[PDB]
């Protein structure tokens, strides 16, 4: 089962689990109140999976590619890794389906406290436009992820503060409507 938790107060070593003590787990239902949605798939089948196709058609995920984050293969690795972990938002959904390996997507809750989401092979997530978030590898230091997009992609991050954007305003309005 996909795991998420409130983070501790240490600012060192982003790749460690950083579980708050005592444990404060976060449920998929609480994540939905933040607009964060999740599906579980068989990642071995990703090249030809009717279940993935059902989600892509439902959600209008008409575009995809594959990215591999590995200290060796990935160009500008050190710079990209730093960028990924900077708190930012996008004006579009951020949709990621983990094909191999694992990593952490952190999101702000309604009180602007960090929640860490542990994503592993088979896990698919969408972070809504406007949500403040960041990504890091975990201590296994490897992930292969499918990126999906509603139409032709724009990857631009806006590092916090980015509060003026319509996407952020609309997201804040969405938050008023959930539990
Ligand atoms: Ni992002």
């Amino acid at each position: 089962m996909v795991q998420a938790w409130y983070m501790d107060e240490s600012t060192a070593d982003p790749r460690k689990p950083h579980r708050a003590q005592p444990d404060r787990p976060v449920s998929l239902e609480q994540l939905r109140t933040l607009g964060v949605l999740y599906w579980k798939l068989d990642a071995d089948k990703y090249e030809n999976d009717p279940e993935l196709e059902k989600i892509r058609k439902m959600r209008n995920y008409s575009w995809m590619d594959i990215i591999t984050i590995c200290k060796d293969t990935l160009p500008n690795y050190e710079e990209k890794i730093k960028m990924f972990f900077e708190e930012h938002l996008h004006l579009d959904e951020e949709i990621r389906y983990i094909l191999e390996g694992s990593g952490y997507f952190d999101v702000r809750d309604k009180e602007d406290k960090w929640i860490r989401i542990s994503m592993e092979k088979g896990d698919m997530i969408t972070l809504p436009a406007g949500i403040y978030h960041r990504f890091t590898l975990d201590e296994k230091n490897y992930v292969k992820a499918m990126r999906l997009f509603v139409g032709e992609p724009v990857w631009t991050p806006y590092n916090r503060p980015a509060d003026h954007f319509d996407a952020r305003v609309q997201y804040m309005s969405f938050l008023e409507g959930t539990a």
